[PDB]
């Protein structure tokens, strides 16, 4: 029998905590200071409140679709209300109530990083709607292709923390709503400090154990929001003459997003090149609300290729998987990438049609 | 002898820490944004003074008096400044040192729910005088009784993280202070948040080592406190034909009081039904500052009887000791709750009293 | 071969997470309440420019110069983008890469200090230039001397979490840039909150390890502060007839500082003793921007002072060394302050004579 490790079990609760802390507060802050004045008051009542929705949905059927024995899409509904998940019952290195909430919280920083962007101009009613709508068909899916041992799984994709989970996702589903002033920069600031300190949790978390890949993914989120920030901050001085306190957030930003997929498998120097490149794009991707999803979107999608090239031991990584060309592992990411695209698009085409065909979308 | 786990330490560390952090600054700020704008400066300061207050009086008696040997109602005064505490002795399966820190933490965060709510209108040294009285003559027997192997817990009283000494006890320390314009809602958002995110310290930090029960409460947490979020909206939307900010941060706190004393005894079944009746009964109970009080109390209560049925193997709690009925537990548990509101009642009774007759209680 | 803990690794990684958090947001919340409310932006962005920039040049060669096998004075550039460092690799109970954040985040709490302070007068390249300069000639060496067992380790020198190393070496380097109002105190509230919560982590993982030390290391943390917030705070009542929240915020941090060297090895005795001194001694300080100094450079000291007594076994200390009385580890403790200060002048001296022959110093 496999048995749950303590020291693990202690990592991933408190990595687990702060996960949450980057939805509550810290995307709702960020938003907060970046939407109209009289539109914050509601738009931080829309994240909690779904907030508490994606809470519930997890736990009754959301996990056990994700993460349960399925087939290449979703998992299964024979862990309602974690139903035969016995409570000592092991995963990984740790209870598996733990991988529940470790889970559970990412689907929450994705479902935030949406409704925070998109409480400004849709009725609440068709934000829940949605919030049920894509988390169900898009989000869980996913996750379990990615996570759940699903198609993108079983091809081989690196996406440590969730680069096309949790971002890439969020921005097509966040692009699609915007296709169908910054008041209060210390608390832009504010929410995006709260957002690297949980990141570490988010990141670092991810190795399921609190062992060298862990430390590896601290790291080297370290390194990359750090490229990140003044890859930013200097094309900003370039393009601008002066670096601004948004472009700063925005480029620590850049670096998380773009550092997730790849944290635990680039060495230190692939961590800040990465970081460099996830700035710029970044950057040059706001230049050419709806912003975050170019940054989430952009440097989502730099950070998943980026990952299938310094991954290499080559290049510091630890390795691709036996017999898998560095040529072969990109073919892999791009495929990721697409799909990921491509779902989540068709989702929340749905999920805003549905909700637009019940309550209508624009708020009254 | 005896041996610290270091997993357990570290866990228990953090667990302080985040304690600490829902009374520095997190129920400072939700008060801040609270009370009128005039009594904020003078609110944080005696919030932040009583806390090193009741930092001092701890190490000095108040652990030693709360947990040493001693009677039904109080331990000794042979840990003073923690004489005869070796460095390296143990306590469960941690250090004791961190057993000191970790329960000190809980006396703070009920001392500050009391002063944060009382500081607009009693005079500085009166409700530094309270605090003294009430933290030795309640707070102290209290956590005796319940924790302290005292008359309630050898009665076999389920109160896993202080549903009866945190917060009845408090609610009611603050309604006797009431018998004797909420100006800035993003730091009431904000220090609500910070109370949720420490409060998986309070709550999982209560199973005294980072295992399958920790697991239990953390999860439960997560449910309840969603659970309770739309449990209060959806009142509140009943009654009042939209959410508010407010409900959805009461709504959080109803059900994170409602599960305390809950969270590791039942199954997350128990936890959501839990966090819904906490919600509806926090927003039915403010219906008919102080508030704060009606939320903290009734929800007190609501979770501790509650507890006394979803405990239960039946309804997939961890079940009752051997040869407790759940009808017993409810007599139990209903004593208990008697006993807390009315030693609490008295002390604070003395206590405004006291510094009524000493220094007066109105601001002069 | 030494083999990494994971209950020392999970401590570790989550310590280094609360020192980030210390400077991301707190040391920057803090100035920001703090400064005019013109200089906010530009200070806030100043702090995380050079928070980025901290971190970048520690992964190049900060590291292996700081921690490196070297001489007295500094280590070697043979970890230039932690090469040679096995990413299993352990120092201690942990990894080396958690040395690696670990450290490279008091480098960064140190840099910040300095930057928050300075950022309202000084043109941005110019405290570029500076830091540089400062982190590579006095942060690295210092920290080399104390903690890289250099000069001032190899001579027996208590400083367990960094009294010269994080505060006397940046309140000298902050006072030669003075020598070359008020807006929102809750925010200052909030920084100070916010750094007290980090602390946990800076004084309490200087252990290196979850155990009985970093248990001490933390109670005396609890109890520093509360006791310098009480020293503080009457001194105030005592001088100004009623304590002030800036008061209040400024002995916790007092505290803190004071407590820095000590916490690791003195009893709850010393640390209560230490916290109250150390919170008069920075009111005397104040009395006697730029008043942070004071505060970090006169509790600085007094904590390096008496921690050479009240490391005693005799006052409930963990001892002196072998053969070490408590007459000679004074000598010693003061004349690594006497280095620190002289040393740091003339680097910080050199750094802003630079900066001002490229850039020049003041604002245009």
């Amino acid at each position: 029998p496999a048995v749950a490790d303590k020291a693990d079990n202690a990592f991933m609760m408190i990595c687990t905590a702060l996960v949450l802390f980057m939805t509550i507060p810290g995307i709702a802050l960020f938003y907060g200071g970046l939407i109209r004045g009289k539109n914050v008051l509601s738009m931080l009542t829309q994240v909690t409140v779904t907030f508490a929705l994606v809470c519930i949905l997890w736990v009754v059927y959301g996990y056990s679709l994700a993460f349960g024995e399925g087939n290449n899409f979703f998992g299964n509904i024979n862990w309602l209300m974690l139903k035969n998940i016995e409570l000592t019952a092991v995963m990984g290195s740790i209870y598996q109530y733990i991988h529940v909430a470790f889970q559970g919280s990412f689907a929450c920083i994705t479902v935030g990083l949406i409704v925070g962007a998109l409480a400004e101009r849709i009725r609440f009613s068709a934000v829940l709607i949605f919030v049920v709508v894509w988390l169900t068909l898009s989000y869980i899916p996913i996750a379990h292709m990615v996570w759940g041992g699903g198609l993108l799984a079983s091809h081989g994709a690196l996406d440590f923390a969730g680069g096309t989970v949790v971002h890439i996702n969020a921005a097509i589903a966040g692009l699609v709503g915007a296709y169908l002033k910054p008041h209060n920069l210390p608390m832009v600031f504010t929410g995006t400090a709260i957002l690297y300190i949980g990141w570490f949790g988010f990141n670092a978390g991810s190795a399921g154990t609190a062992n060298e890949i862990a430390a590896l993914a601290f790291v080297n989120t370290v390194v990359a929001t750090a490229a990140a920030i003044l890859g930013w901050i200097f094309g900003e001085w370039a393009l601008r003459g002066k670096p601004s306190l948004l472009g700063a957030c925005s480029g620590a930003i850049a670096g998380l997003v773009g550092v997730t997929p790849a944290c635990g498998y680039i060495g230190v120097g692939g961590a800040l090149i990465i970081g460099v490149v996830a700035g710029l794009a970044g950057l040059w991707g706001v230049t050419m609300p709806c912003d975050v999803f170019g940054v989430h979107g952009v440097c989502g999608i730099v950070g998943c290729i980026m990952t299938g090239i310094f991954a290499a031991s080559s290049l510091g990584g630890v390795g691709f998987a036996e017999g898998v060309t560095m040529g072969h592992q990109l073919l892999v990411q791009l495929e990721s990438i697409a799909i990921t695209i491509v779902w989540s698009g068709v989702v929340a085409f749905i999920g805003y049609k549905l909700a637009d065909l019940t309550v209508g979308l624009r708020v009254p």
